[PDB]
């Protein structure tokens, strides 16, 4: 029994990281459960153990998407905290890596569809806008905000301007620029929310997103 | 035959918005288009062909908005327009379908190039912020190439993130947002409270747009 689960635990998570990998290489219908079983090297009795249908897999890896991240070192400054993860997402879906499920789960997300796949893609970008306005709720009562600041709306700008930063930079360098295009974008959002005293203790070096990486890899 | 190759084009994208490029057909667009077989195929050869012009024609599209003295009020007008277009699509009806052409990763096996819009897009909003840095509406020493790839990146996100939360119903709000929070990281003294974000002034500018 508890031997059980814990092989529970082990093999759905094997099924999610190479369903991401075959729904990012392919994409949502186009993709098959054979391809899925070819890649895993599951049994079809362990994943249908796991998950329904195509569908109902293709929905746990949006719904894994926002779990997916590292959590980053809880820290000194919550707007440091909020760039930190930007920047470590942005080395995620470069690199693939650190988190192998993102890659797949932000194409799903982006991915038109149609109504007809009954793919419920406002579930990661819900996570994502509730994620980003917790820590600006959080930057707010720590005093790193300016008063009058509306954190639902930068919550949604934040979700909103990253997703198509990501976008524009797989288009135009595969997510090479990547991290430097995020980092742009910090730095010409915060100046019009954050208190002037965090603004200049911000820290959008390549260097100290290299250590943050190097720490959540554990 | 330049108004039956825009009559396809319209068809083509309608068609790709729908069903995307895999599923679509060149059968769907004569049905949609309601040209000869003829009428396409001397225009065309192949839905891939079809693909790369509405691809191609993304940024041509997009109606000319009057010229302003204040270049950043150009670019918000410029935004707010292609909002307004991406939502309710029958001002531009090209460009709802070349969106979805340019978002969707698809494969290398397509041979569609994503990067055409995209290139066309900075290199339109790079244009707008030298005028604009020039006239002393933007820092002297704004880095001008940097600033249109943020504002074409950020605005495909805010137009993805509305689609998928709203229809993009919130379209607008989310681009206004989106102008009234960059700019002030940039701007010149005096400028960001010059600017226009009312959905009147929008209503005159796609009015005058579409005339
Ligand atoms: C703003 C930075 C952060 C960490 O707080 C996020 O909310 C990340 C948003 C990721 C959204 C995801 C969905 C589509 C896409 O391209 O990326
Ligand atoms: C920033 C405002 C503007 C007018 O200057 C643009 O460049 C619009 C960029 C349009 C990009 C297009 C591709 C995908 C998408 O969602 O929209």
């Amino acid at each position: 029994a508890v031997a059980r689960q814990e092989r529970a635990i082990r093999t759905r998570q094997t099924i999610l990281v190479a369903a991401a990998e075959v729904f990012d290489e392919v994409g949502y219908e186009a993709a098959t459960i054979s391809d899925v079983l070819k890649r895993s090297g599951v049994t079809k009795g362990a994943l249908y153990f796991h998950f329904t249908s195509k569908q109902e897999l293709a929905q746990a890896v949006l719904a894994e998407q926002v779990a997916s991240l590292p959590r980053v070192p809880e820290q000194e400054l919550k707007l440091q905290q909020s760039l930190d993860e930007a920047l470590l997402l942005a080395h995620l879906l470069r690199e693939g890596t650190g988190d192998p499920i993102v890659q797949g789960s932000v194409r799903l997300t982006v991915d038109q569809g149609s109504p007809r796949d009954h793919l419920n893609r406002r579930v990661p970008m819900q996570a994502w806008t509730e994620h980003t306005q917790s820590l600006f709720e959080e930057a707010r009562a720590k005093g790193e905000i300016l008063p009058h600041a509306d954190v639902e709306a930068l919550a949604k700008l934040f979700v909103g301007a990253f997703t198509g930063v990501q976008v524009l930079s797989r288009i135009m360098t595969g997510r090479a620029d990547l991290a430097e295009r995020v980092a742009d974008l910090y730095r010409h959002l915060m100046p019009s929310f954050a208190m002037p005293g965090i603004l200049v203790r911000l820290d959008f070096s390549p260097e100290r997103g290299s250590r943050v990486y190097e720490a959540a890899m554990k």
